[PDB]
Protein backbone atom coordinates (compact mmCIF):
# COMPACT_ATOMS: atom_id res chain seq x y z
CA UNK A 1 0.00 0.00 0.00
CA UNK A 2 3.05 2.28 0.37
CA UNK A 3 3.65 4.28 -2.41
CA UNK A 4 6.00 6.95 -2.48
CA UNK A 5 9.19 6.42 -5.00
CA UNK A 6 11.44 8.71 -3.70
CA UNK A 7 15.21 9.20 -4.42
CA UNK A 8 15.97 6.23 -1.72
CA UNK A 9 13.32 3.67 -3.60
CA UNK A 10 15.94 2.57 -6.53
CA UNK A 11 18.90 3.79 -4.79
CA UNK A 12 18.28 1.44 -1.57
CA UNK A 13 16.32 -1.29 -2.99
CA UNK A 14 18.72 -2.38 -6.31
CA UNK A 15 22.28 -0.52 -4.78
CA UNK A 16 22.17 2.07 -7.84
CA UNK A 17 23.76 5.33 -7.33
CA UNK A 18 20.71 7.84 -5.86
CA UNK A 19 18.87 9.83 -8.44
CA UNK A 20 20.78 12.18 -10.33
CA UNK A 21 20.38 15.49 -8.73
CA UNK A 22 19.32 17.66 -11.71
CA UNK A 23 16.74 14.95 -12.63
CA UNK A 24 15.64 15.78 -9.37
CA UNK A 25 15.16 19.57 -9.45
CA UNK A 26 13.61 18.99 -12.98
CA UNK A 27 10.52 17.07 -11.67
CA UNK A 28 9.70 20.43 -9.55
CA UNK A 29 8.66 22.12 -12.84
CA UNK A 30 8.33 19.24 -15.67
CA UNK A 31 4.79 17.63 -15.34
CA UNK A 32 4.72 13.88 -15.56
CA UNK A 33 4.93 13.15 -19.63
CA UNK A 34 6.49 10.87 -22.43
CA UNK A 35 9.76 11.01 -21.43
CA UNK A 36 13.10 9.77 -22.92
CA UNK A 37 16.52 9.11 -21.76
CA UNK A 38 19.54 9.08 -23.57
CA UNK A 39 22.28 6.51 -22.53
CA UNK A 40 20.03 5.58 -19.36
CA UNK A 41 22.59 3.16 -17.97
CA UNK A 42 21.27 1.59 -14.58
CA UNK A 43 18.45 2.81 -14.94
CA UNK A 44 18.79 5.22 -11.68
CA UNK A 45 16.77 8.27 -13.87
CA UNK A 46 14.46 5.96 -15.88
CA UNK A 47 13.18 3.82 -12.84
CA UNK A 48 12.51 6.99 -10.75
CA UNK A 49 10.47 9.10 -13.48
CA UNK A 50 8.73 5.29 -14.46
CA UNK A 51 7.97 5.18 -10.87
CA UNK A 52 6.10 8.78 -10.95
CA UNK A 53 4.05 8.67 -13.71
CA UNK A 54 6.64 9.58 -16.37
CA UNK A 55 5.93 7.20 -19.65
CA UNK A 56 10.01 6.60 -20.70
CA UNK A 57 12.36 5.10 -23.39
CA UNK A 58 15.37 4.42 -21.53
CA UNK A 59 17.94 3.77 -24.22
CA UNK A 60 21.90 2.69 -23.41
CA UNK A 61 24.27 0.84 -25.87
CA UNK A 62 25.26 -1.14 -22.37
CA UNK A 63 23.27 -4.27 -23.08
CA UNK A 64 24.38 -5.86 -19.10
CA UNK A 65 22.88 -2.59 -17.80
CA UNK A 66 19.48 -2.90 -19.75
CA UNK A 67 19.10 -6.22 -18.29
CA UNK A 68 19.51 -4.49 -15.09
CA UNK A 69 16.96 -2.02 -15.57
CA UNK A 70 14.37 -4.81 -17.55
CA UNK A 71 14.83 -7.18 -14.15
CA UNK A 72 14.08 -3.97 -11.76
CA UNK A 73 11.09 -3.09 -14.52
CA UNK A 74 9.48 -6.87 -14.30
CA UNK A 75 9.93 -7.01 -10.24
CA UNK A 76 8.65 -3.36 -9.68
CA UNK A 77 5.31 -3.70 -12.38
CA UNK A 78 7.07 -0.90 -13.99
CA UNK A 79 4.79 -0.97 -17.64
CA UNK A 80 5.37 2.20 -18.55
CA UNK A 81 9.32 1.74 -18.85
CA UNK A 82 11.09 0.45 -22.21
CA UNK A 83 14.19 0.14 -23.23
CA UNK A 84 16.29 -0.43 -25.78
CA UNK A 85 19.76 -1.48 -26.69
CA UNK A 86 21.24 1.03 -29.05
CA UNK A 87 24.12 3.16 -30.01
CA UNK A 88 23.80 6.47 -30.06
CA UNK A 89 26.74 7.23 -32.85
CA UNK A 90 24.10 5.32 -35.13
CA UNK A 91 20.95 6.29 -34.44
CA UNK A 92 17.91 8.31 -35.55
CA UNK A 93 14.67 8.61 -33.72
CA UNK A 94 10.79 10.01 -34.50
CA UNK A 95 8.80 9.90 -31.69
CA UNK A 96 7.49 13.41 -29.46
CA UNK A 97 8.15 13.79 -26.48
CA UNK A 98 7.85 15.76 -23.16
CA UNK A 99 11.28 15.55 -21.72
CA UNK A 100 14.20 14.31 -23.11
CA UNK A 101 17.08 13.79 -20.95
CA UNK A 102 21.00 13.05 -21.20
CA UNK A 103 22.67 12.47 -17.87
CA UNK A 104 26.95 12.54 -18.46
CA UNK A 105 26.49 10.72 -21.41
CA UNK A 106 27.25 13.30 -24.73
CA UNK A 107 31.09 13.05 -23.52
CA UNK A 108 31.52 9.12 -24.32
CA UNK A 109 29.95 9.80 -28.17
CA UNK A 110 32.44 10.64 -31.25
CA UNK A 111 32.54 14.64 -32.30
CA UNK A 112 30.57 13.75 -35.74
CA UNK A 113 27.53 12.83 -33.60
CA UNK A 114 26.76 15.65 -31.64
CA UNK A 115 25.60 18.28 -33.73
CA UNK A 116 23.08 16.13 -35.72
CA UNK A 117 22.31 14.38 -32.37
CA UNK A 118 20.69 17.89 -30.50
CA UNK A 119 18.95 18.59 -33.46
CA UNK A 120 17.46 15.48 -33.61
CA UNK A 121 16.26 16.05 -29.63
CA UNK A 122 15.28 19.08 -30.29
CA UNK A 123 13.21 18.16 -33.37
CA UNK A 124 11.87 15.63 -31.16
CA UNK A 125 10.62 17.97 -28.12
CA UNK A 126 7.06 19.08 -27.90
CA UNK A 127 6.80 22.97 -27.84
CA UNK A 128 6.53 23.72 -24.01
CA UNK A 129 8.64 20.17 -23.44
CA UNK A 130 12.00 20.21 -21.58
CA UNK A 131 15.39 18.88 -22.45
CA UNK A 132 18.07 18.36 -19.67
CA UNK A 133 22.10 18.00 -20.36
CA UNK A 134 24.40 17.72 -18.31
CA UNK A 135 27.86 17.22 -19.94
CA UNK A 136 31.40 17.31 -20.00
CA UNK A 137 33.58 20.38 -21.51
CA UNK A 138 36.87 21.32 -22.25
CA UNK A 139 38.33 24.83 -21.21
CA UNK A 140 41.83 26.48 -21.17
CA UNK A 141 41.10 26.45 -17.18
CA UNK A 142 39.91 23.10 -17.03
CA UNK A 143 41.26 20.94 -20.36
CA UNK A 144 39.78 17.75 -20.69
CA UNK A 145 42.65 15.68 -20.92
CA UNK A 146 40.29 12.25 -20.00
CA UNK A 147 39.79 10.59 -23.45
CA UNK A 148 36.29 11.78 -23.73
CA UNK A 149 35.77 11.53 -27.75
CA UNK A 150 33.67 15.03 -27.13
CA UNK A 151 33.29 17.41 -24.73
CA UNK A 152 31.73 20.92 -25.11
CA UNK A 153 33.71 23.87 -25.46
CA UNK A 154 32.67 27.43 -23.68
CA UNK A 155 29.26 28.60 -24.46
CA UNK A 156 28.47 25.39 -27.05
CA UNK A 157 25.87 23.90 -25.10
CA UNK A 158 24.19 27.36 -24.50
CA UNK A 159 24.26 28.08 -28.48
CA UNK A 160 22.67 24.87 -29.20
CA UNK A 161 19.87 26.54 -27.22
CA UNK A 162 19.92 29.69 -27.97
CA UNK A 163 16.21 29.83 -28.55
CA UNK A 164 14.76 28.00 -25.53
CA UNK A 165 13.86 29.39 -22.17
CA UNK A 166 17.29 28.36 -20.14
CA UNK A 167 15.44 27.76 -16.59
CA UNK A 168 19.18 26.26 -15.54
CA UNK A 169 22.55 26.66 -17.36
CA UNK A 170 25.89 27.12 -16.18
CA UNK A 171 28.86 25.54 -17.18
CA UNK A 172 30.39 25.14 -13.16
CA UNK A 173 33.28 22.87 -12.39
CA UNK A 174 32.31 19.73 -11.44
CA UNK A 175 34.36 16.30 -10.06
CA UNK A 176 34.34 12.69 -11.89
CA UNK A 177 34.47 9.52 -10.11
CA UNK A 178 37.53 7.96 -11.23
CA UNK A 179 40.63 9.48 -9.31
CA UNK A 180 44.11 11.14 -10.94
CA UNK A 181 47.47 10.31 -10.04
CA UNK A 182 47.30 11.53 -6.37
CA UNK A 183 44.09 10.00 -5.73
CA UNK A 184 42.02 13.25 -6.30
CA UNK A 185 38.42 12.98 -7.87
CA UNK A 186 39.78 14.69 -11.53
CA UNK A 187 38.06 18.13 -11.62
CA UNK A 188 36.43 19.44 -15.65
CA UNK A 189 33.91 21.98 -15.98
CA UNK A 190 30.52 20.58 -16.94
CA UNK A 191 27.78 21.91 -19.17
CA UNK A 192 24.27 21.59 -17.17
CA UNK A 193 21.19 23.02 -18.76
CA UNK A 194 17.69 22.63 -17.87
CA UNK A 195 15.89 24.05 -21.10
CA UNK A 196 12.06 24.64 -22.52
CA UNK A 197 11.29 24.98 -26.10
CA UNK A 198 9.30 27.93 -26.81
N1 LIG B 1 27.50 5.08 -28.12
C1 LIG B 1 26.64 4.97 -27.09
N2 LIG B 1 25.29 4.73 -27.22
C2 LIG B 1 24.41 4.57 -26.20
N3 LIG B 1 24.76 4.71 -24.90
C3 LIG B 1 26.09 4.99 -24.68
C4 LIG B 1 27.08 5.18 -25.74
N4 LIG B 1 28.26 5.44 -25.16
C5 LIG B 1 28.05 5.43 -23.81
N5 LIG B 1 26.74 5.15 -23.54
C6 LIG B 1 26.14 5.05 -22.22
O1 LIG B 1 26.36 6.20 -21.47
C7 LIG B 1 26.16 5.89 -20.08
C8 LIG B 1 27.15 6.76 -19.32
S1 LIG B 1 26.92 6.65 -17.54
C9 LIG B 1 25.52 7.74 -17.22
C10 LIG B 1 24.25 6.90 -17.21
C11 LIG B 1 22.95 7.64 -16.79
N6 LIG B 1 22.61 8.73 -17.77
C12 LIG B 1 23.10 8.24 -15.40
O2 LIG B 1 22.95 9.47 -15.23
O3 LIG B 1 23.36 7.49 -14.43
C13 LIG B 1 26.40 4.34 -19.90
O4 LIG B 1 25.18 3.71 -19.58
C14 LIG B 1 26.88 4.03 -21.33
O5 LIG B 1 26.75 2.71 -21.74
Amino acid sequence: AMVIRDENYFTDKYELTRTHSEVLEAVKVVKPGKTLDLGCGNGRNSLYLAANGYDVDAWDKNAMSIANVERIKSIENLDNLHTRVVDLNNLTFDRQYDFILSTVVLMFLEAKTIPGLIANMQRCTKPGGYNLIVAAMDTADYPCTVGFPFAFKEGELRRYYEGWERVKYNEDVGELHRTDANGNRIKLRFATMLARKK
